[PDB]
């Protein structure tokens, strides 16, 4: 295959575990990134079935391979948030406990917040404690990989506004994950928008066994490059494009 051929690539360049290259036939970016949503729902649900828990992050990719995972039961499974706040964490992790029959844990708790000590009273509120020490825990991870530039999700929701944006470039800010914003050697940079989300940090998500991103969209080639390089990643799944753009 011409796509096994791809996944062995991707795993020898990045020291992934696994790489899953979805043939895209003649697809728009929108188009593919709906049949990528579709097969990653496929292929993780195999391994899904494995795990006694599992974490899930927010956004529209991930938002899409909820609506496509299918109606298997897996009910010792629990599913874990790990941010706070339709794309939200809380609601994919139900409409998956939904399709399981199985366990959930709710982050009783907005993403972002600005006021420092309102920030910190929640971070130790007990149940909010509680379900972030359980997301440090999950055997696996879902996330998505985004770029804050050119006109992305959290900007067009509201969440970061365009003087956040230029201060993400000034600080040298590539990518983000689990809304948490990192350089181009992956480690989280120096800015107060990091220091105000309630939810798993980068190197929390770095010691998770399995760390599973989607990402469609070649503005995010930067952005997925620098995960990838930095070890955050464990499993891509990946349009046969995005591979051929990233190789």
């Amino acid at each position: 295959n011409a796509t096994v051929d791809l996944e062995q690539k991707l795993e020898e360049k990045f020291g992934l575990e696994e790489a899953i290259v979805v043939a895209t036939h003649d697809m728009s970016e929108e188009e593919a990134l709906n049949f990528l949503a579709k097969e990653a729902a496929y292929t993780l649900s195999k391994r899904i079935a494995k795990v006694k828990t599992l974490g899930i992050s927010w956004g529209k990719t991930i938002r899409k391979f909820a609506n496509e995972f299918p109606f298997i039961p897996h009910k010792d499974l629990t599913i874990i948030p790990l941010i706070g706040g339709d794309l939200h964490s809380n609601q994919i992790c139900y409409d998956l406990k939904k399709k399981m029959k199985c366990h959930s844990k709710y982050l009783y708790a907005p993403a972002l917040v600005e006021d420092t000590e309102m920030k910190t009273d929640l971070s130790k509120n007990k149940y909010i404690s509680e379900v972030l020490e359980e997301g440090k825990t999950v055997d696996m991870a879902i996330v998505g990989v985004s770029s804050p530039y050119n006109h992305s999700t959290m900007e067009e929701i509201g969440y970061i506004n365009s003087e956040d944006i230029e201060e993400l470039r000034y600080k040298d800010v590539v990518g983000d994950i689990n809304s948490r914003f990192f350089t181009a050697d992956g480690k989280e940079a120096k800015t107060e928008i990091n220091t105000h989300v309630i939810g798993l940090s980068l190197e929390e998500l770095k010691n998770i066994p399995t760390v599973v991103a989607l990402a469609n969209g070649l503005q995010k080639k930067e952005a997925l490059v620098a995960a990838l390089n930095a070890g955050l990643i464990d499993v891509i799944v990946i349009t046969d494009r995005m591979a051929e753009y990233i190789l």
